[PDB]
């Protein structure tokens, strides 16, 4: 496999890690979401450890209403992290 | 770092090796997505050997109609991609 589709296959691996602990083993509900950004996102995103920023975040990912973090939800909220990592490379 | 952080580098890395190859840097141009679909998806993707697939995949990814692949149109590519893998190992 390429570096690329490494890459891809770990997007997979790490969301199923963590979708599938409680509930729906599709999503992440809130806590499952919390626990993969603490957990995964340290050298990216400050720790979350108020509860009106992990309600916040799931409230800005959550495009359908459901209260949950799918797999496309969570692609779009990779996107927007990498996205902004290029301000430590070029602006 | 974590595998999600070394996927979101890798992802990154990836674009730009391509999208700085020609004309603007931070887009890849017909011929810039092409090779890096065929060199670095080539276990996920058919590769692409006919100039219609070329135009139809750069028509279906460029959503704000300059011709040409951004990164965020180039992550939404991704999480397609991602999307579709599931079929090998979910249903
Ligand atoms: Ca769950
Ligand atoms: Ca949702
Ligand atoms: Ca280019
Ligand atoms: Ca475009």
């Amino acid at each position: 496999m390429s570096e690329l589709e490494k890459a891809m296959v770990a997007l997979i691996d790490v969301f199923h890690q963590y979708s599938g602990r409680e509930g729906d083993k599709h999503k992440l509900k809130k806590s499952e979401l919390k626990e993969l950004i603490n957990n995964e996102l340290s050298h990216f995103l400050e720790e979350i450890k108020e509860q009106e920023v992990v309600d916040k975040v799931m409230e800005t990912l959550d495009n359908d209403g459901d209260g949950e973090c799918d797999f496309q939800e969570f692609m779009a909220f990779v996107a927007m992290v990498t996205t902004a990592c290029h301000e430590f490379f070029e602006h």
